[PDB]
């Protein structure tokens, strides 16, 4: 599909909230722990996200995450406009790996690390990557 | 030069530390706000950005920076090994956009922003693509 379309929720584990952006295109995903699920939280994450890939579009599936003044502001600034599995699957990694770390946000991250590099036959970071450049 | 070769900085404004990470053969920038300049920091700085980007080698100005058991956990499991005026250039445009915002994070994050969408002729994100597609 289009290469600047993104996807975005919450999940929860162990009482913390786990924000997930999914390049649908490519199956990459980057993921951080926030302390609160709060459209302050959602608007930084996503200046953070459009800084780093050219962000068109961003869906999720809980519509009210994109309701406060917050992530609209960082949506204009930015120029985004609104518009799986892979909640379980990162999930499924995380469980795999959760007993190396002590905290939840380093085997978070450690899942993503698993999954962006997993070789399917080129992973989905390779494909984030030349999906990206081809488009350029 | 070698496309897996990054360098990792802090610098300092109002009193709060900015962890800066350079793709040296692209010039795109990757940024955060930290509350302290820890090697707890900078462990979980490198899981991301492993996770993330081909990461084989990273540079610094301050080698002590690499001497926590962290930041050496770290680099061990994501496979990293040790080996600009960036940081002014950043200030710069930082300084620029400033009264924008109230917190200094989302300061930084807009000067990250600008700098890896400025055209120079194509512009830093799309030359890190565009190097690591091509690398692949
Ligand atoms: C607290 N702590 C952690 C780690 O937390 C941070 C990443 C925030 C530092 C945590 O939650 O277990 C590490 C550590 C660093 C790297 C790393 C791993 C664990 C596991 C996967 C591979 O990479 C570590 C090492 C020596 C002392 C203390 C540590
Ligand atoms: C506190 N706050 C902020 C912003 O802080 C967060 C990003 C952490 C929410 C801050 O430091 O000024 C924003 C805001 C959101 C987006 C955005 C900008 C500012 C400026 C550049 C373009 O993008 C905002 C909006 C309505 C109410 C309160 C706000």
């Amino acid at each position: 599909c289009s290469p600047g379309i993104w996807q975005l929720d919450c999940t929860h584990l162990e009482g913390k909230v786990i924000l997930v952006a999914v390049h649908v295109a490519s199956g990459y995903i980057e993921a951080e722990v926030i302390p609160a699920e709060t459209g302050q939280e959602t608007a930084y994450f996503l200046l953070k996200l459009a800084g780093r890939w050219p962000v068109k579009t961003v869906h999720t599936d809980n519509g009210s995450n994109f309701t406060s003044t917050t992530v609209k502001a960082a949506c204009w600034w930015a120029g985004i406009k609104q518009e799986e599995s892979m909640n379980k699957e990162l999930k499924k990694i995380i469980g795999q790996v959760r007993d190396q770390a002590e905290h939840l946000k380093t085997a978070v991250q450690m899942a993503v690390f698993i999954h962006n590099k997993k070789r399917k036959g080129y992973s989905a970071g390779e494909r984030i990557v030349d999906i990206i450049a081809t488009d350029i």
